[PDB]
């Protein structure tokens, strides 16, 4: 059976954009593929992190993965730093990637923009992400659209390694949702919904309460058309709301447009807020249960055990190929 | 007792400059300090390496370390890639070092000079070297003058980590020989003697035979003074030969100047060649014995075991400090 790998950085904010673009896919695909889902703590430290908050954010993200439905009998959930292979593999790949290649990454240009002394991990983020993927002989990497470039570099690195040292890596392919690959800010729908937006009304976190969801959806920027129809260019706000509605409800954009034919944005927003609440409430309840359980650690212990068995073997093969060691 | 750490890259050429600046110190200090001497294979791959040659160069360097007198009961000799902690620690430090800092490294500017697509490991070499040193709670790092800058960055990184996350690292200090810290090319004594000089007459390898040593010392560029006196600026060639002679023979520069008072370069060179031969012959004999022995692997197995115990514990402390993991 084919293999899937995907990772999410532990942070103070996990959004419905993370859920729609990524987590929803993980749950969908977990029974049909061998799956490795990672909490990428080593990527998190590419920017300063308060240590106590990081430790908590790592547990919170593990709880959210399990709360949304990732099943430990179907998938391997683990913390990146707990599998030394990722750092070892990242080093080997950093040795074959070119500085120019890292400098062209949009993620790097955006995260380093207007910066004054950029910490090096920001620049060397990609090789570590490529290691994450390649270590598991990954076929498919389910992500939102914003990870496409990183996966393109990963494919380039795998091909480069294979040409130089012998065929070892499977060339992985991104799997990006048709609808909801790039959920936009509710405040400015021409911008992506981001975990780090300074305006909390831009995103909905997976832990937002009902009153908070309602406020955010209601305030969502729209237009002066009063017509619920998809049109990314002309109606970015309504289009983005339609994507959220479609993905969470399971109704097609066409179904929703018909349903709301002749209706205004008010009822549409009230109904969408309810769909978001209906989605997040059961997740939140399961999330608190995991946060209070010793089983959360057991699940992560088991995941690192499995991940370490597979990744450590791939690292041995990589070293053998480059002639490191003995 | 204090701790020493030092590393050497496995390569096709190990010179008498490596011996005089570094290996001679290792043997001198091994009984008085806890010592970790490393074969830095992960640093070697910062540039392309033929895999079969690399594997061999790693064994050759282990044999040379043991041949020169490093004693496995006094020091821990091991291969960098065999201790995952170095890669893990390198990642954490890459996250706190600034890109500007890496770009100013002379080693980086020289190795990347006139280059067209510099591979990223060339740029990220320092954090891995800082990890090598800091992992062992190192006090002293014996090297030749060319490593001074890298050790200055390592001190800066250790201080930066300690300020941000809590005092964890000892701030290491370089130990550079008074005489022979920078042995120069025999072909152009204004340049350092380098393992990668395209002109094989520039260096003497630890495996050079007698006839070869004689040829190299005899051809060594001098001056038209016919006076054997130290003067780096005016007489770089003779000065460099005096350093080699002094270090290998144990005679002071003053003793040699007196001894050669009124003599010409011919006898001086003939006698120096003999001193180099007398030095390298016993090393070469022990080197072949190690190359043919299963004990070479046993020694490296034991060294990685010890290094892994110490380094892995420091990695745990580092992660705890930054809040990685659990
Ligand atoms: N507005 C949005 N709309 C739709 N999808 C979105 C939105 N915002 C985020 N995503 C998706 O969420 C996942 C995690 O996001 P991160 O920023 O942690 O995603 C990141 O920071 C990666 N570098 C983490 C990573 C590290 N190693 C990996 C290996 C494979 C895949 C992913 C990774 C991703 O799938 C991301 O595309
Ligand atoms: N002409 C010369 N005269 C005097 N000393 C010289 C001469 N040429 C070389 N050396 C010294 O030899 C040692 C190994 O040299 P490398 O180029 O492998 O040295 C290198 O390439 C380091 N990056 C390896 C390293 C990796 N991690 C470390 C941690 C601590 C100390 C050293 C390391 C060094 O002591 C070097 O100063
Ligand atoms: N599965
Ligand atoms: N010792």
């Amino acid at each position: 059976m084919k293999t899937i790998f995907s990772g999410i950085q532990p942070s103070g904010v996990i959004t419905i954009g993370n859920y729609i673009g990524a987590l929803r896919q993980f749950v969908e695909l977990q029974h049909e593929y061998n799956c490795y889902f990672c909490i990428v703590d080593q990527h998190a430290i590419t920017v300063w992190q308060d240590p106590h908050e990081l430790r908590q954010n790592i547990r919170r993200l593990a709880a959210l993965y399990l709360a949304v439905g990732i099943d430990p009998t179907q998938a391997t959930l683990f913390i990146q730093s707990e599998v030394p292979a990722h750092a070892q593999a990242a080093w080997m790949l950093q040795c074959i990637v070119y500085i120019g290649e890292l400098e062209r990454m949009t993620q790097f240009k955006e995260k380093s923009a207007g910066k004054e002394a950029v910490s090096a991990g920001l620049l060397t983020y990609p090789p570590l992400m490529a290691a994450d993927i390649l270590l598991y002989n990954t076929d498919i990497v389910p992500v939102g659209e914003d990870q496409k470039q990183h996966i393109e570099l990963t494919r380039d690195l795998a091909e480069r390694f294979n040409k130089r040292y012998g065929e070892l890596f499977t060339i992985p392919e991104a799997r990006i949702p048709k609808v909801g690959a790039r959920i936009m800010s509710l405040v400015d729908p021409t911008k992506k919904m981001s975990k780090s937006d300074p305006n909390p009304k831009a995103y909905i976190t997976l832990l937002d309460d009902a009153k908070t969801i309602e406020k955010k959806i209601k305030s969502a920027v729209t237009d002066s058309e009063g017509t619920i129809r998809y049109d990314k260019e002309a109606k970015p706000g309504i289009s983005n709301l339609l994507n959220i509605y479609s993905t969470l409800s399971g109704q097609s954009i066409e179904e929703l447009e018909r349903q709301y034919e002749g209706k205004g944005y008010g009822v549409f927003k009230a109904d969408l807020a309810q769909v978001v609440i209906e989605t997040l409430r059961p997740i939140q309840e399961r999330y608190h249960h995991w946060m209070e359980s010793e089983e959360l650690d057991r699940v992560l212990d088991e995941g690192a055990e499995k991940a370490n068995r597979v990744a450590s073997e791939m690292v041995r093969k990589m070293e053998q190929a480059m002639g490191l060691g003995r």
